[PDB]
């Protein structure tokens, strides 16, 4: 059907399902309590409202692990949102449920690291629904291997933010990431490949209207999708190293299901 109406339905599903949009994020980043060390982190854990109460975080262990647990909490919450967003797409919900799980399994991290740029600048990122701002420099200061899993996302993010997508672009781009026919173990590859093609056509149609003067932005974005696959590969490898060497660190079982059969 019409790609304009298609794009608009995806945009609405996005606004309906993501509490933090790039619009809101940039309105904040241009105030949040700044977290740049242990003291301000401690002040934040007492004065800021977090979706997940510390309380129920895995019992405390140390500062680098505590930050990791907050990262893991926000990841799982974003997987939740991405799942409802995908289900809010009729062609996704028409797939058999096992293919829906396959697509989410192998796509959510690519999508999540794409959306992360919306809440990032070169100096840190928003946390706790925009009420906090954690400094990139602080996160660099965590002990390995926790610092190493973080900085690569910043690098991708700052480059990705140079393309100046808005939320209406992102909605289509994230949909293209999820509805990807290359994922291992997909049952109905032709059906998923055909949905992906419609989304990609819609995306190019959208960028022509929304970004009339930006040449090469569509192929640029196709390359970011390739880049995101490599970012997630390396991320999954780092998470396997943490599972092996940080045996006291608690790993959410949903995320371990995601990494189970990755290499
Ligand atoms: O994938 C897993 O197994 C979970 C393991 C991810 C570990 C690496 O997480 C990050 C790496 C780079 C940038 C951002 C994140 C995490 N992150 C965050 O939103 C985030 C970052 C920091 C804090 C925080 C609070 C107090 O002090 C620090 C809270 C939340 C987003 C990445 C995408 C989905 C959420
Ligand atoms: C409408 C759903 C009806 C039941 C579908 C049964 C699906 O089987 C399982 O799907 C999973 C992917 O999600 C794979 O990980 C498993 O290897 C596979 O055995
Ligand atoms: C919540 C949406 C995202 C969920 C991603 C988690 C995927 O885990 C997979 O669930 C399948 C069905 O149980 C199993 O067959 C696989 O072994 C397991 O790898």
């Amino acid at each position: 059907a019409d790609l304009k109406a298609f794009s608009k339905h995806i945009y609405n599903a996005y606004l309906k399902n993501f509490n933090m949009t790039k619009k809101k994020a940039r309105s904040i980043l241009t105030a949040p309590f700044v977290i740049h060390d242990i003291e301000t982190l401690w002040q934040a854990e007492k004065g800021l409202v977090w979706k997940q109460l510390v309380n129920g975080l895995p019992p405390y262990k140390e500062i680098s692990v505590h930050v990791f647990y907050r990262c893991q909490c926000t990841t799982v919450e974003t997987v939740r949102e991405l799942t409802e967003f995908a289900k809010s797409i009729p062609s996704f919900s028409s797939l058999f449920l096992n293919d829906q799980v396959t697509l989410l399994k192998y796509g959510v991290h690519e999508a999540i690291f794409a959306m992360l740029a919306s809440i990032v600048n070169k100096d840190g990122l928003l946390v706790a629904n925009g009420s906090g701002f954690v400094t990139r420099e602080f996160l660099r200061s965590l002990r390995k291997p926790f610092s190493d899993i973080i900085e690569p996302k910043f690098e991708f993010a700052v480059k990705f933010n140079a393309l100046e997508l808005d939320d209406s672009d992102l909605a289509l781009f994230i949909a293209a990431i999820i509805l990807c026919g290359d994922r291992p173990g997909l049952m109905n590859v032709p059906r998923v490949e055909a949905i992906q093609d419609t989304i990609l056509r819609a995306l190019e149609f959208h960028l022509q209207a929304n970004h009339p003067d930006a040449q090469y932005l569509f192929p640029k974005l196709l390359q970011k999708m390739a880049d995101l696959r490599q970012l997630v590969t390396e991320h999954a490898q780092m998470m396997q190293r943490i599972k092996k060497t940080e045996t006291e660190t608690s790993l959410h079982p949903l995320l371990q299901e995601i990494y189970k059969d990755m290499y």
